């Protein structure tokens, strides 16, 4: 007699897991994630802003480096997504109940954060997290002000449906620096052509393509770090060899033709 399977936990790498300190990317910009997972920590005389928490074993870490850098629970004003998958919206939920913070969303990522990830649709339940509700609802290309720093919504969908770039202006050495968060733009073990749940994938992807290829960026930083090109654990040189847009985007685009044409030949 065979039982049904247990239930597996969504493990990861351990580098995903492995904290790191507060790495400053501009004079108000930081990683505050760990070593393979973005986490963008952005103060202001106003508040402060998270971009993505990772994992949601991570609430604690952040929290701690939220304190180091002078950020009580009360600072926090907001949470922002790159897209609602657990290995970036982890933590939301939890973060919410700890902190003053509001998160504020597409309405495909409010809808996929409001069922903790579950129904994905590559992913079924096999991904999950605690689900979290998002406060405000925000449109392609809307801003949300942050003691004058502007954050700027890019729908890129493709990853999710609700993925987005999010850009501001930080500065760096006297100098003004466009930070382009973009998302993810892989489709890991998706099905691309002629999904049901996903009709316009490919359409939405190519569409998504040239969106980061043109994003304001001077600097860019992705959710997985490894997409572009940098080294959270390289301290000074963490940012040295980081592909711009232009770059990203054709390397994610010359890897998602490659996977249509295996898919074609599978
Ligand atoms: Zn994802
Ligand atoms: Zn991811």
């Amino acid at each position: 007699e065979v039982p049904l399977p247990q239930l597996r936990a969504y493990t990861v790498d351990a580098s995903w897991l492995q904290p790191m300190a507060p790495l400053q990317i501009a004079d108000h910009t930081w990683q505050i994630g760990t070593e393979d997972l973005t986490a963008l920590l952005v103060q202001t005389p106003d508040g402060a802003v998270l971009l993505d928490g990772g994992m949601p074993q991570m609430a604690s870490h952040l929290l701690d480096n939220m304190k180091a850098r002078g950020v009580t629970p009360r600072d926090l004003r907001l949470i922002l997504l790159s897209h609602a998958h657990a290995d970036h919206a982890g933590p939301v939920a939890e973060l919410k109940r700890r902190t003053g913070a509001k998160v504020a969303a597409n309405a495909e990522s409010a809808v996929l954060l409001a069922r903790g990830g579950s129904d994905d649709l590559h992913f079924g339940d096999g991904i999950t997290y605690p689900p979290a509700n998002a406060d405000r609802i925000v449109m392609d290309g809307e801003v949300i002000t942050v003691g004058g720093i502007v954050f700027t919504a890019h729908f890129m969908a493709g990853h999710t449906p609700g993925s987005t770039a999010w850009t501001w202006t930080d500065t760096r050495n006297g100098k003004p620096v466009r930070i382009a968060y973009a998302d993810s733009l892989s489709a890991p073990g998706y099905q691309l052509q002629g999904n049901p749940r996903y009709p316009h994938l490919i359409e939405d992807y190519r569409r998504s393509f040239a969106t980061v290829r043109a994003l304001p960026c001077d600097v860019l930083l992705t959710p997985h770090p490894g997409a572009s090109n940098w080294d959270y654990a390289a301290g000074a040189r963490a940012g040295a060899k980081a592909l711009t847009c232009k770059a990203y985007a054709d390397a994610a685009e010359q890897k998602f033709d490659g996977q249509l044409a295996k898919e074609t030949a599978g």
